[PDB]
RNA sequence: CCCAUGAGGUGGCAAGAAAUGGGCUACAUUUUCUACCCCAGAAACGAUAGCCCUUAUGAACUAUAAGGGUCGAAGGUGGAUUUAGC
């Protein structure tokens, strides 16, 4: 049930719980939940983290990694209700231990959908702007982390359209209090902050890691218009012109992690989940290898291993459930269905 | 009536100072918007009226119907009583 290893982990005892620290919960991500389980793991109270099949032989993986190779490109993808996105934030976690300069971002249909204000750049030209968020992402990898921001040492400069520049030598710390005093220009700063993590090829101070969620919402349409009623296309936005042109494989120093979700998918049927399904034509054409990773349904001890963790939690208050016919019911009727089985448990 | 009270061809007639009836709309958050029709994200709504334009057929669109831009109120769940339903 509860494992005392929390950083390191192994395939002997499968299904087991670690328990984490209140400052990794802060620090590392406070961002890359879903809000439902945030407030979820607010009301235990008590922050503990399960393995997975999956989460382990990525974890093999990054184990087994060489960073002359080029960048490697991984894709998660499960049945739209899995553990994907959870074992994208436990590979976060490890590599917070394993001391990277990890980015997260939380999801990219919060990018392309849901812009309270969509306007003309002027550090680029045909290219709108997506201030709030790109200051809300800069505070965000601020809170994420900050010896890394002050000896980033960017080897160039950045003029600004507020009588000001930043020279030689300088941490990029001071751009993201510029992005975070102003959000005007965000989105030009943080278009500029992405290309400069990779202006440093080296990355021998530091190793850098792309955590991505909700993956399909980077190659599709958008639902934003434009004011005299036409549409949009997804290109033309500055974050997400930034990204694709940004995310190549041309850094070579380490892994980039990518992971699918269909309930916010847009333009796209439900009980829709395959990869190539998800992320289409122009998504094989971006990357057409990649390392697909199938986050299956729970397995059995698993699944049992988890009902003792409810039962240790006192989640469930009807106490007639603990029982045989109980859990034969309720795990026929959840199919071993991470996120079902959640809400099931949630509202016995 | 049966040189008409019959017959033929042009036009408009067919509006509301007003009262009432049947139906539609919403007066909210079980609501409104976005992809799917149900595990998501936001707002904290309401024009099938009027003005202008486009489209459907007609010989005839001032306006008949549908669509687009604007207008973005009344409205805050009903004054007796009363209607339909096993
Ligand atoms: N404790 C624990 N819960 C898990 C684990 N894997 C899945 N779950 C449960 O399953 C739910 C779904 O996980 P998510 O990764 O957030 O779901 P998702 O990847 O966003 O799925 P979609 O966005 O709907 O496509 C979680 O909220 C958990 O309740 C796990 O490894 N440990
Ligand atoms: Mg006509």
């Amino acid at each position: 049930t509860n494992e005392n290893d929390p950083a390191k982990h192994g395939d002997q005892h499968e299904g087991q719980h670690y328990n984490i620290s209140p400052q990794d919960l802060e620090t590392v991500f406070p961002h890359g939940l879903p809000p439902r389980f945030v407030m979820q793991v607010k009301t235990f109270s008590e922050a503990c983290l399960m393995v997975r099949k999956p989460a382990l032989e990525l974890l093999h993986y990054l184990k087994n990694t060489s960073f002359a190779y080029p960048a490697i490109r991984y894709l998660l993808y499960g049945e739209k209700g899995t553990g994907k996105t959870l074992s994208l934030c436990h590979v976060i976690h490890f590599c917070a231990k394993q001391d990277w300069l990890i980015l997260h971002i939380p999801d990219a249909h919060l990018w392309v959908k849901n812009c309270r204000d969509l306007l003309q750049s002027s550090y680029n030209k045909q290219r709108f702007d997506q201030p709030l968020e790109a200051s809300t992402w800069l505070k965000n990898f601020k809170t994420t982390n900050e010896r890394f921001l002050n000896q980033i040492k960017v080897q160039e400069k950045y003029v600004w359209n507020k009588r000001e520049s930043t020279e030689k030598g300088s941490p990029l710390g001071e751009v993201v209090e510029q992005g975070i005093t102003r959000v005007r220009n965000a989105t030009d700063a943080v278009g500029i902050v992405l290309k400069e993590l990779k202006r440093q090829s080296s990355l021998g101070m530091f190793h850098l890691l792309v955590a991505v969620d909700g993956i399909n919402a980077l190659w599709g349409r958008t639902t934003l218009k434009r004011e005299d009623k036409s549409p949009i296309a997804p290109e033309e936005l500055a974050l997400v012109h930034n990204l694709r042109k940004m995310m190549k494989n041309d850094w070579h120093g380490g892994a980039i992690v990518s992971a699918l979700s269909q309930t916010g998918s847009l333009f796209k049927p439900r009980k829709a989940y395959l990869p190539q399904e998800l992320l289409g034509k122009e998504g094989f054409d971006a990357l057409d290898p990649f390392i697909p990773i199938l986050v299956s349904n729970y397995n059995p001890k698993e699944f049992e291993s988890c009902i003792q963790y409810y039962l240790e939690n006192n989640w469930l208050q009807h106490e007639k459930a603990p029982t045989e016919e109980g859990k034969k019911e309720l795990l026929f009727l959840s199919n071993a269905n991470p996120s079902l089985l959640e809400r099931h448990c949630a509202y016995l």
